[PDB]
């Protein structure tokens, strides 16, 4: 972090400052550093404060010729690292690497440097704090700063191809993770050039992720692209139409339990998305869902509308008897209770409302052992976290679940007060329907632009509305405290004025007035306020700032269907029968391709 | 100003033209000027009506070798200045410069044309009136019209580089004042080239503004960047990403009273916020403000939550008590009355109002000793009218304490119609908590558009609503005065109509319908209309325009809420105590650097 990372820098100028020998090896003085390294007694091992020696310092400037009178006072500068926490592995061939000064590099090699150094210091790991990420190898860090000779001069001294780092990332790994990716498809090229083969494209790091599977999360479609240019082979062309035979073994992921297609739509980089966009992919997923997928959401959907209304038919009719205490009292309003369990099934109807029970409490059951597996498969956070999932409307299913059996408890155990799980389970359940708007291009993003509504605009306007309607609401309080309930009920006590002040805000209800009795004339200053600055002016600014979320959402509406289609499809694939979903593709088996399957692609060009 | 500007030139222009001599100057007759200058009783020191001579007239209608003759004819043209008020000071050598005609530079500089000559008039000066502002000595206006060989000219005769006029601005102030910046960021670099040196670059004007401040406050990001080059040491380079360390000690402002970035905010020039763009000040305030100023930002907002949550329930359980006096009104509505002093404070309940209401008035009086030095300290309109600041905050934050010490001397002195400033106060210290939104992105600039929608577009639209409310509130009003107000009571009175007309205008009150009685057809009339106009159309288009109000802000976003964040910084560094806010940056004494703060930014280029 920022100020260990800036004491290690003034730290390490301070020790070059003061140091002659390092200072000299600093600033390439050939009047210099030959006096003293002439002196027997001098330490030509003397070191910084992160433990680099002299070499570091001059590879770190680009002194080419102050490192050569370096490594011919003492040749076993170059075998020595930095020892120190931020570099603790780090040798100055790292730096003539980064520096790509080739000259240093082969002067380095002529001596004893070893290829196979790694700088495995905090300054080099991937985290936010390092602004690169390049490895702990010099051959990752020629591949990454993109010079092509250092990459083929470590190739001629060593430095095999397939080195895993603290990550488990190969060189291939790294040169994916890199920002430009035009300009390291050159580097990928020369870099499988050398493979002499379990392969090095297939060995994966401590993820479990391949090169092909990290270029799918991390959104590199350039190098997507490049990895399927060797993966395709065109059956003909005939001229504007060509046939091209995709292999599917990498994308579709058969035997995997983690496939392809659910790490790249389950990832958090956003650009992975447009991974979706690439062709094999693209019609890999409209074959699944259009085949399959479609209509197996299309009848889940119909049965849970149909889980629905006989879960809101049995809520209408639930057993209700007139109460047996008296009212006596004019606020009173309850007329009827909750019927007991001894007599809520005396009759016919109540038996055909016990059936409808049972098969709510077994669609509860359902959906409880359905969906409690996938949270503990994957990331508990990550699960519900995620907006293309379904994760608020997973998180919706299961507490609606939970309050039908909390119903059925409360049922089974007499406990009065059934109306509040009742409620919430219907408002929960029938929003859970909303799920199923994802099948449909018409309506799917509508949810996206809701979801986007609840947790992006309305959780932040909500602290403002929310300190609008406790100063109006107790003001509005005090000023009617004096007065009588009867003529003017709206702010009789503190939680009715704070519902009436937020039913004022949203402009639900009328403003409160008498005409027969004369108001205080502080309810007329206050609500001229109020109607000002609440219902005018942050009203209509939280409904243009939801329009232009509204807008954002709809320039992405194309791709942000199609990634929560694919993890629609990705989920049916996981959780129905094999035998419901067949394997996707050609089989490949029987026109001789050995024990591959394939996607064939005709498309249409110049 | 304007008239006598041209009145004045009228009259140079006229006494050019009825003068033979200064005709013969400005349109450069060489058929003329030698049979009038061979007359010894000819006046070679006549003058026009500003004073200026027949070498000004020469001059400013670029006649080199009319200015020869004039010149050879008497030599001490070039030390006469003009006389009268709008140029009082300005020689023949100010218009040579402006002119740039070099050859005349070099004619009159072969003569005694002194180079410190003070163009003091008010043509000259920094006005609104003036289309420029060069200055008043030659070598200003040399480097503002950016030719470099007369700087170099007046160099080489005289003409000192550290001379300040009546605003304190040396030729580097005027050099940053100038709007085109690049084509004089050469120029700032020879000036600085013949520096000699207390040095050049530290001198302030008349308002205390270094250089460097003048640059911050004048948003000139161009030489800011210019001036921060020479400010920042490369510590070192490597490959895409290198590190440098930046002076911090003309930004951080440690000792000064009136700090850097406190000048740069509080500025009334607009690009001084992209100045916040430019590097070491965006890293200044980004270490600054997640490493103290948003903690301490969120502690103060949370106990300023907890203040109007004891407020607030200090409000709510006020004394009341039964009114003993009669009602014997029907529309009386006043059920009961405030306590007496003697009897407000009997009980345990009483005594817990009694140390929440100790606990609001030393809030109240905490807000006063805080905010009123701050009111002296700075301009009086300055504090309220900045945007930035949270002037509009500020005078509610006031307000709200004077409302409080009021409602302590009516509980103290057992004033009737307490209501009224606890109501206000309740109000104004709810809608304070919005100064605390500042402190968080993702609703910092909300609070800006309700700002520019206050002041922005309600207080244009409201004399527009207003005469509307006006006149439909009166033909309401007068369409009633006949009827029974008992069947419809909206328009009663004309306080009640206007506050009606009000309701009825936002749409938050019923239309008035009685059905059964028949109202006048008027009313149909005139409500059909009001409807029409001021519910469809006028209020829409005040909708319409808060939307690109909030536009307008919303895309300014980030740019203004890291303004009101570096507003917010520099508050909390001046108000809170020196243990709590430490010196920002590295302290670089004990690296040996003598006795000055830096700060390291480390970032990634190619
Ligand atoms: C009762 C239901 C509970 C639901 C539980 C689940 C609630 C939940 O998980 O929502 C998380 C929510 C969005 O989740 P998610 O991480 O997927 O959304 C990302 C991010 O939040 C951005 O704001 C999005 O917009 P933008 O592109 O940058 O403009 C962007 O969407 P997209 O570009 O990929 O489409 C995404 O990068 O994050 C919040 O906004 C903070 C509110 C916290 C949520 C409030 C938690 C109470
Ligand atoms: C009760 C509370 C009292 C509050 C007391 C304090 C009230 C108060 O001081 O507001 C002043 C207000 C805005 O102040 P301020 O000078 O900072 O705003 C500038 C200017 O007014 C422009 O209109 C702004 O928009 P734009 O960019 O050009 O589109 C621009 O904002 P920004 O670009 O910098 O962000 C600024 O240059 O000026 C008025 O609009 C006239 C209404 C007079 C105010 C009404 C006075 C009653």
């Amino acid at each position: 972090w920022e100020q260990y990372r800036d004491r290690v820098n003034m730290l390490q100028q301070e020790r070059i400052r003061d140091s002659p020998l390092l200072q000299a090896a600093k600033e390439n003085d050939l009047r210099l550093l030959k006096i003293l390294l002439l002196n027997q007694s001098c330490d030509f091992q003397q070191r910084g404060a992160v433990g680099e020696t002299a070499l570091h310092v001059a590879a770190l400037y680009d002194n080419l010729e102050a490192a050569t009178l370096l490594m011919e006072a003492a040749p076993e500068l170059a075998k020595e690292p930095a020892l120190c926490e931020p570099f603790v592995g780090q040798t100055a061939l790292h730096i003539a690497v980064m520096n790509q000064n080739l000259n240093l590099v082969r002067a380095l090699l002529a001596r004893g440097a070893s290829v196979s150094a790694r700088a495995t210091g905090a300054a080099f790991r991937r985290s936010p704090h390092n602004l690169i990420y390049y490895g702990e190898h010099p051959l990752s860090f020629a591949a990454c700063v993109g010079s092509e000779e250092i990459v083929r001069l470590l190739i001629e001294h060593g430095a095999d191809i397939r080195a895993q780092d603290s990550l488990g990332n190969t060189v291939l790994h790294i040169l994916i993770l890199q920002p430009n990716k035009t300009f390291a498809c050159q580097m990928y090229n020369l870099l499988l050039s050398y493979d002499e083969h379990q392969s090095l494209e297939l060995v994966p790091n401590h993820q479990g992720l391949t090169p092909f599977k990290l270029a799918g999360v991390e959104g590199n479609t350039v190098m997507f692209q490049h990895l399927m240019q060797k993966r395709k082979h065109v059956q003909w062309t005939c001229g504007p139409l060509t046939s091209t035979l995709y292999d599917l073994t990498e994308i579709d992921s058969w035997g995997e339990e983690l496939s392809f297609l659910e790490l790249v739509v389950s990832s958090k980089k956003r650009e992975a998305r447009q991974i979706l966009e690439q062709t094999p992919v693209k019609e890999l997923v409209s074959f699944k869902w259009k085949k399959y997928g479609r209509p197996y959401f299309c009848v889940l959907a119909s049965l849970y509308i149909l889980y629905m209304i006989c879960f809101t038919t049995c809520c209408i009719y639930r057993p209700l008897k007139l109460r047996d205490d008296n009212r006596t009292d004019p606020r009173d309003i309850t007329i009827l209770q909750q019927k007991l369990l001894q007599e809520a099934y005396v009759t016919h109807q109540d038996n055909i409302r016990l059936v409808g029970e049972l098969v709510t409490v077994t669609g509860a059951v359902i959906i409880l052992l359905l969906e409690i597996p996938d949270i503990f498969r994957v990331g508990a956070s990550r699960y519900f976290g995620q907006t293309i999932l379904g994760g608020p409307f997973h998180v919706i299913i299961i507490t609606y679940a939970s309050l039908v059996l909390l119903t059925m408890v409360m049922r089974l155990t007499n406990m009065n007060g059934e109306v509040v799980p009742l409620s919430f389970a219907l408002v929960l359940g029938w929003c859970s329907v909303m799920y199923f708007a994802r099948g449909f291009q018409m309506l799917g993003p509508f949810t996206i632009m809701i979801q986007k509504m609840i947790f992006g605009d309305l959780m932040r306007f909500c602290w403002l509305m929310a300190v609008v309607i406790l100063g109006f609401a107790s003001a509005f309080h005090i000023t009617f405290q004096t007065e009588d309930p009867n003529n003017l009920g709206e702010f009789s006590d503190y939680p009715t004025a704070l519902f009436s002040t937020f039913e004022l805000f949203l402009t639900i209800i009328d403003g409160p007035a008498n005409y027969s009795v004369d108001l205080p004339f502080m309810y007329c200053i206050t609500y001229a306020a109020f109607a000002i600055i609440a219902t005018l002016l942050m009203l209509n600014l939280f409904i243009a700032m939801m329009g232009d979320t509204h807008w954002r959402v709809a320039q992405e509406r194309d791709e942000l269907w199609r990634a929560q289609v694919v993890a629609t499809t990705v989920m049916l694939e996981r959780k129905m029968p094999r035998f419901l979903w067949p394997r996707s593709g050609i089989c490949g088996y029987e026109y001789g391709l050995g024990d591959r399957w394939f996607l064939r692609v005709e498309n249409h060009h110049d």
